[PDB]
């Protein structure tokens, strides 16, 4: 239970994003970086950039997760991703931006011992596919938590369809237009899941904290993107408010 420091970053309003006929704020224009900020990090890393309307990492400019700048509670999120062929990345939710002091200097620590991540892979050609326990590191899944059933994953190069629903501390991951897990924040079992992860309390314990109390105080959280160092983008971005 370690001395941390939750960051405290502006905000951009939603009244700036437009809203589709379904009531979805679309947070991407498909022409600018408007409300996306580098966890951490004043400005948009550099190998994030915009192709044909999507946002893309560039793998192989600074690097690091990109996040929208506006802290979600009851929501459902959609969006579409491709990745080339072996890449991994990644799609938080309720994030924190989080700093621990070492030897008197503030150091960054990542966004994924605050959050949740969706996994984004090729499922066929990345070594993590092999690595968890039944799955539970392929595509959709919790990643190390929960695995997605069924793997209706497409074949790398093509368009897929992500949901992820968050209403009053029940989540819902979506792939292609099927629900394909559901857990509950903030119970015992969800605890208990953590124990059985690498976020486990003797494992990491500032990551049981920050897990185990998801979304601070007030249970709301940064959605965003993983630099996991290869070909990845997104595009068709919005997100409905719960209500
Ligand atoms: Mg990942």
């Amino acid at each position: 239970v370690p001395e941390y420091t939750v960051i405290n970053n502006a905000t951009v309003d939603l009244a700036g994003f437009p809203q589709d006929k379904d009531g979805y704020y679309v947070i991407f224009d498909g022409k600018t970086f408007n409300g996306w900020r580098g966890y951490g990090k004043d400005h948009v890393p550099s190998k994030w950039t915009i192709d044909n309307g999507a946002i893309k990492f560039n793998g192989s400019g600074d690097g690091g997760d990109l996040i929208f700048t506006h802290k979600f509670k009851n929501f459902e999120l959609e969006v579409e991703w491709k990745v080339a062929k072996g890449s991994n990345s990644g799609i938080f939710y309720l994030g924190q931006e989080v700093a621990t002091t070492k030897d008197g200097k503030q150091r960054m620590e990542p966004i994924y011992i605050s959050c949740p991540e969706y996994q984004v892979l090729d499922n066929e050609n990345h070594p993590d596919a092999k690595l968890g326990v039944d799955g539970n590191r392929k595509s959709a899944s919790l990643y190390d938590m929960i695995p997605a059933v069924p793997q209706n994953a497409k074949p790398y190069g093509e368009w897929n369809k992500a949901k992820i629903m968050v209403y009053k501390g029940t989540v819902v991951h979506g792939q292609n237009d099927q629900n394909v897990l559901e857990y509950h924040l903030w119970t015992p079992q969800w605890t208990e899941m953590l124990e059985k992860s690498k976020f486990s309390p003797e494992k990491w314990p500032l990551a049981f904290e920050l897990l185990n109390n998801c979304g601070g105080a007030q249970r709301e959280g940064y959605i965003g993107f993983q630099d996991h160092g290869d070909d990845v983008w997104f595009r068709n971005i919005r997100i409905k408010v719960l209500d």
